[PDB]
């Protein structure tokens, strides 16, 4: 037993970080197959980024501009192209350690692990859900653009996040690997302001399971809600409405259980509109939101990869 | 900027797990170089682990008793020796993924990352900490055994601890790779109690540092303290004593926000004194005691 933010293994994807420089700007770049994914802002000066025209700035771009190293060792670019803001580099070599692979683009509220990389080096692994506003709390410092976010499923790695920015406030922003910006955020140097965040309330509700599993019960009550009725009062509360998926996903959780997707709910809103009252879940006075359904299932279970 | 609970990239480690079988019993085992490493109750049955005489138990096995696989590649063992409470199995072939590495035994309250393994099969990575009663608060089901801890200094990994059981309180207890518990702990069938636990104090010191470099300071004062005084109050709070050593590691922390280290006592003693009234510190209703100032400096340095 036990619960802890837990990473996935690393290992498959510390064998496909590399480094990418252009001029003196040197980050991160994701290798599989024969390709090397990285940021488009990678083609940038300092000063280029206060108004960057990408497309002007790739076209005085060749392939002989482009640095690609693993470690020490040079990877010759024999092509180039950009998707909207990552940039593609075709390398001489396939690489040998590329697992079986999947580009994912996730919803608010998913977690996944961030390998945070510098000069293509991988430093640490921590875990990350993307918030409602579509930033994520992460830790990244000067040299971590190009570090990825990922999940794992048997034997296939799924790649969900490229990072390449932290707002004001200390929040993270980036991409999926076909390089669209979770967000309305823009890679230009130029202040940006995330929405209001709200809480994650399907994560919500799989931790209230995860504390039913384990035997702490006490705020189960004798009610069910539509599942209308419950977004409503939720959004009061600046909790997330539950979608259609929202409700399959926790199903497992639910059918373990035997306490119904709904009647869940009900039992949420009264804390919400209640409060605690001085007790715990957990452990804890606050209800935790960024534990899926899954995280919840292979922790409690042991699944391997 | 930012501060996670952070581990280390577990792939040098996740290229030496294997699975390890005598008997009934299949738990995870270390491959550096021919031997493979794993806990010695492998050769146990539910009847041994009562009282179980290993030595005795031990001799009675043969190599060909211990089935090693390394994915879908059996092993074969050539010999077997007992250290302690680790059983160390030689075999045929080397392990060409075999890291750098040392074997160390890690003090109280340090961190080091754990990679959670079933089956030999790598599952989750986490950091822990060595709690003062030396327990860990780990996450760990039937078939963790055998999986282990460690820290990476370049490209060497240091290995500190191998899993081995699950307290009745839901913390967990282990060895070093020598095979020497942490704690009063022993290998058998039977409820365990550990030590009283106390807090970290250097590391709850250290996140409120990664705290206001991350651009918090509502729990700071206007105050000072001694040393003396801010562990009288400590140790009334079961925290651990503050030394000299603890404040001249917190140094760098220190110099990077310009709060002295016993400013930041200060701080801390009113937080115990009144709590925290509703308020949050980097995310926690409480405060946290597993990050070393190590683990603070490399995530803030330069913030
Ligand atoms: C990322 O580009 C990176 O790591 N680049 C390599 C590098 C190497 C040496 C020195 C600096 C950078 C970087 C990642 C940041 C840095 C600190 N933590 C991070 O997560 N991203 C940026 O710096 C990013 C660039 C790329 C896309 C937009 C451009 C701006 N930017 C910002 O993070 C940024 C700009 C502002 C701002 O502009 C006036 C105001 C407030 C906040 C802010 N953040
Ligand atoms: C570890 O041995 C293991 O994973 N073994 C393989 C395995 C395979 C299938 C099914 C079960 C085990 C195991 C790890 C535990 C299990 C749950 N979480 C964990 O961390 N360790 C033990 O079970 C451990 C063994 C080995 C060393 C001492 C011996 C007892 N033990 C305990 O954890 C234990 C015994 C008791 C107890 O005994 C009466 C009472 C209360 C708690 C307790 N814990």
């Amino acid at each position: 037993s036990g619960f802890r933010k837990m990473a996935f293994p690393s290992g498959k994807v510390e064998g496909c970080m590399v480094q990418v420089t252009c001029g003196t700007t040197t980050l991160n770049g994701l290798w599989l197959d024969d390709v090397v994914y990285c940021p488009r802002h990678v083609i940038c000066t300092s000063e280029d980024m206060l108004n960057p025209n990408y497309e002007d700035l790739l076209i005085r771009k060749s392939n002989h501009n482009f640095l690609v190293q693993a470690g020490n060792v040079q990877l010759r670019v024999i092509g180039h192209s950009m998707q909207n803001c990552v940039l593609k580099l075709k390398v001489d070599t396939a690489n040998p350690k590329t697992p079986k692979y999947k580009f994912v683009r996730i919803q608010p509220g998913q977690t996944f692990s961030v390998l945070a990389c510098y000069n293509g080096s991988p430093s640490g692994v921590y875990q990350c859900a993307m918030r409602p506003n579509f930033t994520i709390k992460g830790s990244f410092l000067n040299g971590s653009c190009g570090s990825v976010g990922f999940n794992i499923d048997y034997d296939c790695v799924s790649f969900c996040y490229m990072h390449h920015m932290e707002l004001p406030t200390g929040v993270h922003a980036g991409t999926d690997l076909e390089g669209n910006f979770y967000g309305p955020f823009v890679d230009r140097q130029t202040a940006q302001a995330a929405g209001t965040d709200t809480t994650i309330t399907v994560n919500v509700l799989a931790w209230l399971y995860a504390a039913v599993i384990n035997g702490d019960r006490w705020f189960l009550n004798r009610f069910t809600t539509t599942l209308n009725d419950f977004n409503l009062v939720a959004m009061k509360y600046n909790y997330e409405p539950l979608t259609q998926d929202h409700v399959d996903i926790l199903g497992p959780l639910s059918a373990q259980t035997g306490i119904a997707v709904l009647d869940m709910c009900a039992s949420l809103k009264e804390l919400l509109q209640n409060g605690m009252n001085g007790r715990t879940i957990l452990g804890s006075a606050l209800l935790e939101d960024e534990f899926t359904p899954f995280d919840v299932v292979r922790q409690c279970s042991g699944v391997t990869f």
